[PDB]
């Protein structure tokens, strides 16, 4: 969903935290009539967007190839990639990363950015977490 005067510019992960051996992220955003919000992610949440990203977008995610088979230029960021077995401490670095990963997507050229896709990932779930403030 998208709301008409309420788009993103501006995204951070904040922390990180566990709960019953699950780790999960503190997402937050700003939207353009400065409402803000403060979101729980996981890190599937992640990366299922970036599957979809890539597959929507290939040009920019460098994956298609010309007639002369060079690969097209990459302008879409890298995620933290998948771990056999979850840490703090890859939690630890993954919540660098993606907090980097956030900003670079709001970022993205605006028939990127401005897309469903892009913006689905901070829309306020019935997750008992989710919470959107008033500027």
């Amino acid at each position: 969903k998208l709301v008409d005067g309420e788009l993103l510019v501006k995204a951070s992960v904040e922390s990180f935290g566990l709960e019953d051996e699950k780790y999960w992220f503190l997402v937050c955003c700003e939207l353009s009539n400065g409402k803000t919000r403060q979101l729980k992610r996981y890190y599937q949440d992640f990366y299922d967007l970036q599957v979809q990203l890539l597959d929507a977008f290939p040009a920019e995610a460098g994956k298609l190839r010309d007639a002369g088979g060079q690969w097209s230029k990459r302008i879409m960021p890298y995620i933290p990639g998948p771990v056999p077995y979850v840490t703090n401490s890859i939690t630890k670095k993954r919540k660098e990363d993606l907090n980097i990963y956030v900003a670079d997507l709001v970022n993205l050229p605006d028939y990127i950015s401005r897309s469903e896709m892009v913006h689905s990932l901070f829309v306020v779930l019935n997750n008992g977490f989710d919470r959107e403030f008033e500027r």
